[PDB]
């Protein structure tokens, strides 16, 4: 009577986050897990605790369809080429995502339990066996700022975004640490000098990032030392899609399909290893104390952790730095702004390989499991 | 004859920039530099090409008073000394000034000639002696946008911004290059092998980041591999320095003291050189095509240069990689954004010591010896 959870992508970034996470709730302990590969068939599966069979064909349908729950993290290539084939073939079982293929699918729920709980739970009474986790941006904003939408106050949403290496690969980050390291060495001697020019390093360093030996595979690009202000495809509106998400991810989510709240903004790739940050412009349906927007935030969920206003303690609590492989979701420089009373900055900090990604896909296999 | 121009801080860092534009257009021919210092009297002035006098006392009111220009760089512990003592002499010669200490005083004018140079003739024809440098922040945006302001088209903006090291100082940008070396060498061996694991890499890195040993003295904080969302001093108002120069800068460029465009948002600083970032949400209050704000835009000025909004070109184009060093001001992500037609979003790059420090400063020169 144990369910059945196949595993796939488990050997993949975001899985091998799941798979922290996973031991460290011992999520194995209530599960049958069931590994499967793209590569290695019949090799050895990943430690948990117990005793696993050998690693299974991800491509086998026969295979997949004796399991009760498939969790996958192997991405939307691997979704689009099995699930199709895989519910032809009569599966009932529930299909639990990481990629973004099957979010906005007309059976299929994006699950982030915290936020939207009493959706997850009518889709589960409906029949729905699809539940799709969402977009890192989208996720980490409503985790901070779920209680305003709660409150039904949000009139529109512009996001301005500051997003981590992590979103978009393993190979980003190390590219991305690679070109900080080659932007170092070029100036590591005059570094050490005291009189050496500031602005002989400038040229120098301006030079390296210029340079065809940075690395720039990944990226295409420059990391760091600099930004890109463009993340995913080109869409034909001049939306790239991460953009473009943030809006048709949001409102699906909240369920607001009569009347959807506007939600843009520029999507920018920073120099940081795994936490997504976000400058908010918020406007707000009537005019509300500053005090009471504080308590909606804060009283949403145990994970959203208000940062008082003030210098020093947004400088070293509101940063990917402090955030990073954490659960906690910081929102601060909450104030009104100059625009009018109905108008609310807001900047937020969140891991995107957790709440952007993994732990809302393990919590959903948990929410399953109590049902 | 010729008018003796006294420079003061020459050597510093937006000094020493400045020295090298006035060399490149040969502001050097039409003056006679007086070079003066507070820490080498009867040194050795800065190479530009011609004879000069050995360094004078910057002290010295005495000297100071028989110059006909002082373009000072020295910074506004340096203005709030001297220059009260200086008029106190009856000097009524003309101060341009990097520093930010006269810009909001009522007989001075706050340049920046591309956009306002109607308002500097007018000041100069009704004897204003007081030319200062505008914030970075606002020079650059004013520079990218300034056709939508001439136009009179902008209701408000939303600047969430994406700061240098520079703007902080020389020892800041070495910091931020020291805590990039200090991140990639603490997995430098593992970056080496493929075979490493990603997310041990990222905790040792994150592991560093905290660490006592991390180089921080200077920001306080990471800034290498995070962001710090706060600028400057904290005002009542829960707005930092930068921010709240957004709003009084703007109006006072464009002399609108009756009724001032809301400007406001979050001054963020990340992990570049010498180039500042905005990602701008825009209200217009007027019904105009896309084409035609593209027009307004890019026809105001030579140096603003619109970057079309497809990925490919934004990538290249819209980065500090891209920008630093250059005079160029690229703006590009143009598009309506979904909360409505009169709504514009935008993403601008800018060279923090040139438009924003430097440039119109020696322009604000030329104008003056064009009398
Ligand atoms: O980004 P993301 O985390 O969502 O997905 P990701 O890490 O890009 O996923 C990579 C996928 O490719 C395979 N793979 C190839 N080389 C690998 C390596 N060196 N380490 C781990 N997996 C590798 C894995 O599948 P298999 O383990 O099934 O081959 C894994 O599911
Ligand atoms: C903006 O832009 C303005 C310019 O600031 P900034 O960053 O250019 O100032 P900075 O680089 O800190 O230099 C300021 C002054 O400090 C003195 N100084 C001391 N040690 C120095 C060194 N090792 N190298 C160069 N100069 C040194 C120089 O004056 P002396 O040449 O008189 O010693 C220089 O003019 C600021 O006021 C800010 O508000």
């Amino acid at each position: 009577h144990m369910k059945r959870v196949g595993l796939i992508g488990w050997r993949g970034m975001v899985g091998s986050v799941l798979m922290q996470r996973m031991l460290e709730e011992r999520d194995f302990d209530l599960i049958e897990p069931v590994f499967f590969t793209t590569s290695n068939v019949g090799g050895q599966g990943p430690e948990v605790g117990k005793d696993i069979a050998p690693l299974k064909d991800a491509y086998s349908i026969d295979e997949l369809k004796t399991l009760d729950v498939i969790l996958t993290c192997q991405g939307g290539d691997y979704t689009s080429e099995v699930f199709p084939k895989l519910r032809e073939a009569g599966w009932q079982g529930y299909w639990i995502d990481a990629a973004s293929s099957l979010r906005m699918e007309d059976d299929a729920v994006i699950v982030l339990d915290p936020v939207n709980r009493k959706v997850i739970d009518q889709a589960l009474d409906a029949g729905t066996r699809n539940y799709i986790g969402g977009n890192c941006t989208v996720s980490l904003m409503l985790m901070a700022l779920g209680g305003l939408f709660d409150a039904g106050l949000v009139e529109w949403m512009s996001a301005m975004t500051y997003q981590a290496a992590s979103g978009a690969g393993a190979q980003n980050m190390r590219e991305l640490l690679k070109q900080m390291g080659a932007a170092h060495a070029s100036v590591a001697d005059d570094l050490a000098n005291p009189a050496s020019a500031i602005l002989d390093i400038d040229r120098k360093v301006a030079e390296t990032l210029r340079s065809e030996a940075f690395p720039t595979e990944h990226f295409g690009a420059p990391l760091g030392g600099s930004l890109i202000p463009w993340i995913d495809k080109e869409l034909p509106n001049g939306q790239s899609r991460e953009e473009w998400k943030a809006q048709a991810e949001t409102n699906k989510i909240l369920a607001r399909f009569k009347n959807p709240i506007p939600v843009d903004g520029i999507c920018v790739r920073v120099g940081a290893m795994r936490c997504h940050s976000q400058a908010l412009t918020i406007k707000l349906n009537k005019d509300v104390p500053l005090t009471d927007i504080e308590g909606l935030i804060s009283q949403h969920n145990p994970w959203v952790k208000l940062v008082p206003n003030h210098r020093e303690v947004s400088v070293r609590e509101l940063t990917p730095a402090a955030v990073t492989g954490t659960l906690s979701v910081p929102v601060g420089r909450l104030r009104k702004l100059n625009m009018g009373s109905q108008y609310l900055g807001a900047f937020t900090v969140g891991d995107q390989l957790l709440w952007g990604a993994a732990e809302p896909l393990r919590r959903m296999l948990r929410i399953l499991l109590e049902r």
